[PDB]
């Protein structure tokens, strides 16, 4: 089959589906276009005001039916909405206000009630939860959970699924605690680049196995692609991680196995 989704955001929704997905879904037999529209930083607040002004604000990055990536600059979200018939389509918070359910509550209706407006009742409406800072991270927003990782994950965890339920939301990609399960493994505190955004191969990896999993239904621990670079031992730990984070997404689950 062909799974076609789209995710409105940022550098972090980067993170999850500009590589790897593809490559996950091409090993299952399943053929995948994927679009991420893309402002440095990006917050609901400002993702309204583009709404609210259609401004061809955003770099649109795609993924076609054959690996090939693109990007298209100064798109709007109209168009993104119009390109392909979605499957699934992603929104979510900037990191700093991730965890901060008043962020959500003030701009997350509008930009909901704007993308259902322009789909159709096939198309799946999706929150991706994030994932807190590595614990030593010198990024502001940290300050705003105390700088301790558990705090943030938590306060994630919370503000993602009342935010969906404000808005009607069902379903969640628990990109978050995938990144909190795999810290747990003998992989440790070692999820991200710079603190903040993920590593380039485990992390991405394993956020990308966490949507593969949401939008395939599939168990990503069966998936046979090895990504470069990664070794067996890294590629399970990171497969189960998102496995975990699907069955159990509000929780930790410790990787006891891979300690």
């Amino acid at each position: 089959d062909t799974i076609k989704v789209l995710a409105i955001g940022n550098s972090f929704s980067q993170d999850a589906v500009e590589q790897y997905l593809h490559e996950l879904g091409e090993a299952e037999g399943i053929t995948m276009i994927i679009g991420n529209m893309f402002i440095g930083g990006c917050s609901l607040e400002r993702h309204v005001q583009n709404i609210r002004n259609n401004a061809p604000a955003y770099a649109y990055r795609k993924v076609e039916k054959d690996g090939e990536k693109t990007e298209t600059r100064s798109m709007t979200i109209e168009k993104a909405l119009a390109d392909e018939k979605w499957d699934y389509i992603s929104v979510q918070q900037a990191s700093p206000l991730s965890g901060i359910y008043d962020s959500y509550k003030a701009s997350l209706p509008e930009l909901v009630n704007y993308i259902r407006e322009r789909i159709g009742k096939e198309t799946v409406l999706m929150m991706h939860q994030t994932w807190a800072y590595a614990t030593n991270a010198n990024h502001t927003g940290f300050k705003n959970y105390d700088q301790n990782q558990m705090k943030m994950y938590t306060s994630i965890v919370d503000a993602v699924k009342k935010a969906a339920n404000l808005v009607g939301i069902k379903k969640i990609i628990p990109s978050g605690t995938a990144i909190q399960n795999a810290r747990t493994s003998f992989i440790g505190d070692h999820m991200n680049r710079d603190g903040y955004h993920l590593d380039l191969t485990i992390g991405r990896y394993t956020a990308a196995c966490t949507w593969f999993e949401a939008l395939t239904h599939r168990n990503v621990t069966e998936n046979p692609y090895s990504p470069e670079g990664i070794d067996p031992i890294h590629k399970k730990a990171a497969q189960m991680a998102a496995h975990n984070a699907i069955l159990y997404p509000d929780k930790v689950t410790e990787l006891t196995e891979l300690k």
